[PDB]
């Protein structure tokens, strides 16, 4: 469960949720996995590398484990799947749905944790690809929200 060297998991992740200077330095891109989306055609898929002007960035509030229950009827659940000394993978959903956030957390041969994969619903195969560009500058703009509080 616990590395017995290099960087403590609990302490990087709270570094990476509170400074996204910090958190765009942890973040292997382009990411494993690349955006997958149907084109308009309605047969051939199309990728995207999943880069750093498309990455959005993750707060303390959504990298909390917990069970929300909601009166309108949804229990979104965010949990560690995956919870070994090198190698975490975080995701989140509401339960009975497909996840929306999966994080992949590696820890390097340096001794630092980086993310090197990551499946956010903002890039959802459900999204229409001539809604890619403006999905991009959306994520941007939450982007700036984030580094107003947490630079
Ligand atoms: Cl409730």
């Amino acid at each position: 469960e616990i590395a017995q060297s290099g960087e403590d998991f609990k302490s990087f992740l709270d570094k990476f949720t509170s400074s996204a200077a910090f958190q765009y330095t942890r973040i292997k891109f382009p990411l494993k996995t690349p955006i997958t989306l149907l084109a308009d055609d309605g047969e051939t898929e199309k990728t995207f590398p999943f880069t750093k002007e498309k990455w959005p960035l993750l707060d303390s509030e959504t990298m909390k484990e917990e069970r929300i229950e909601q009166e309108e009827g949804g229990i979104y659940v965010s949990k560690f799947t995956l919870n070994e000394p090198v190698h975490k993978v975080f995701e989140a959903g509401y339960e009975e749905s497909e996840i929306d956030l999966r994080v992949e957390f590696e820890q390097a041969a340096d001794g630092k944790w980086y993310v090197v994969d990551c499946y956010t619903g903002w890039y959802g195969y459900d999204l229409p690809i001539g809604e890619l560009k403006q999905t991009i500058q959306q994520v941007k703009e939450e982007n700036a929200a984030f580094k107003e509080i947490h630079p």
